[PDB]
């Protein structure tokens, strides 16, 4: 059974890394490019992107442990455990080569720490929608004069007594379309029947779990990446942000400058959050086009 | 019934302001205190207190608009709109003298309006365990390094969709429980049947909406309270706070002296948010001692 359509001459797979069977889809012919998504969505939050970079690229789309069809950690969800299951399996299929990184809200989280350990794997990268954790994360305002902060669901998703499965559970079409919309500029894009499909992947009870233990762990992965991030990144990076509602707008860019010798920001106009879907055509292109600067097929 | 026991030699009444029917709870004899409790309970979180004051004063305890026994407001729920409910309300009870005001959490703000724009009503205030809306509220942070932060419930409850009361719904006890706990130094007060009481009573569904409405209005209530702030308290003010878990610290002193001229204030040490019930004694001493003198 596959939760969401796979794109015409893509194979969705599994492979098993440290004892966890993790689903991905792939197509392509040409250097790897793994795209890593975020909290709410799945890999198919990059199926209109896969089949453009596929004909210049080898294209891997996993999901996270815990959320679409992926097993859970068997470790745990701090960002450095989970970063290992991702190399492993992006160095499965380029073991003799580097790779190019795509990610999305916690695909950041959940990939930094095997960027900084293994930079040589990494050809180039692209960040997009979220804080590396660290304690500039801490400075973000509960309540705003607008109404909704951006990131109060930290503290939600991370309180203990499992208060946000207690709650959600049963209701997750409710929450999920109230936490898109809310986090989007361009809302008309998350129809109901879209909304439907990624609803009925995060309601599966180990993955509504899952996806509230990446937040249960995120202050270990600050306390993580406090270490590793004394070594600056490397590589060509890109960041992009949306500018409108939901999005993170000059942040994404300013944080990356800590991380990142080489680096290019992009802030979307008239975007949120969800860059994929509320902008695809100006995000495909710049993503297209950056990662086409390196050798490709 | 009655949703709260009434303590002995106290009433449980009704008043009809501007067309909305209170609720309240009132014993004593003297000048009127009126305590106004905050989101989560009613008016008996002050039962403990209510018979000590009520040796020295007519002590008057309403629920707020919506809560409790209490309708909801027929105008809205932003500070300045519920604060005239509440000033009309204490003088039907203290016409030709100014009385005393005790407000813990929300009753801060529906009363901070009536307190700015009727000094002359207001003999003294207590002020306890919540900011008065202004943009420091815009400070506090989402997230902390120990886990979830103190005020992310701001944004949880003013969130459209009814996104509050549409996941609590059939969890109102679970919530509550949880939502008092985290917000709490001393959790061993709460018993099962007081969780059950204030549980059974917010879980009312005008109640669990008023509840959120409350917060849905505080930007309203920032705004307003921006224009009211320009004339400065001059009545004696005490302000409390816990110094424990969910305690706001320092912080409601050091803005007090932003919007009073005469101020003092204590921060409990091992106490949390729910001063009346995680630290009843010391709380109620240092209240009775203010007003006494």
């Amino acid at each position: 059974a596959e939760e969401f359509p796979v794109p015409n001459g893509f194979e969705s797979a599994y492979r098993e890394v440290d004892g966890v069977k993790l689903h991905y889809v792939k197509g392509g012919q040409g250097p790897l490019v793994m795209l890593v998504h975020g909290f709410g969505q799945t890999w198919y939050e990059w199926h209109q992107l896969m089949p453009e970079l596929a004909k210049r690229f080898t294209v891997i789309a996993p999901d996270l442990p815990g959320l679409g069809q992926s097993e859970p950690p068997k470790t745990g969800y701090s960002g450095e455990q989970v970063a290992v299951y991702l190399h492993k399996l992006a160095r499965q299929f380029s073991p003799d080569r580097p790779f190019d990184l795509v990610a999305h809200d916690i695909g950041i989280w959940n990939t930094y720490p095997m960027v900084v350990k293994n930079q040589a794997d990494i050809a180039r990268l692209v960040y997009m929608q979220a804080p590396i954790p660290d304690a500039r994360i801490y400075r973000f305002p509960a309540f705003t004069a607008q109404g909704e902060s951006l990131v109060w669901h930290f503290s939600f998703f991370a309180a203990d007594d499992r208060l946000a499965e207690t709650l959600i559970a049963g209701k997750e079409r409710f929450f999920l379309e109230h936490f898109i919309k809310s986090h989007a500029s361009n809302t008309e894009v998350f129809s109901e029947r879209l909304l439907d499909l990624y609803a009925r992947s995060y309601a599966k009870p180990h993955s509504l779990n899952a996806s509230f233990e990446y937040y249960r762990a995120l202050n270990e992965s600050v306390r993580q990446n406090a270490e590793l991030a004394k070594t600056r990144l490397q590589m060509p990076t890109m960041t992009l942000a949306g500018g409108g509602h939901g999005g993170m707008g000059t942040f994404q860019l300013e944080q990356m400058k800590a991380y990142a010798e080489d680096v290019e920001g992009h802030v979307l106009p008239g975007c949120g959050h969800w860059l994929p879907e509320e902008c695809a055509a100006p995000m495909n292109r710049l993503v297209i086009d950056f990662l086409s600067r390196g050798r490709h097929h």
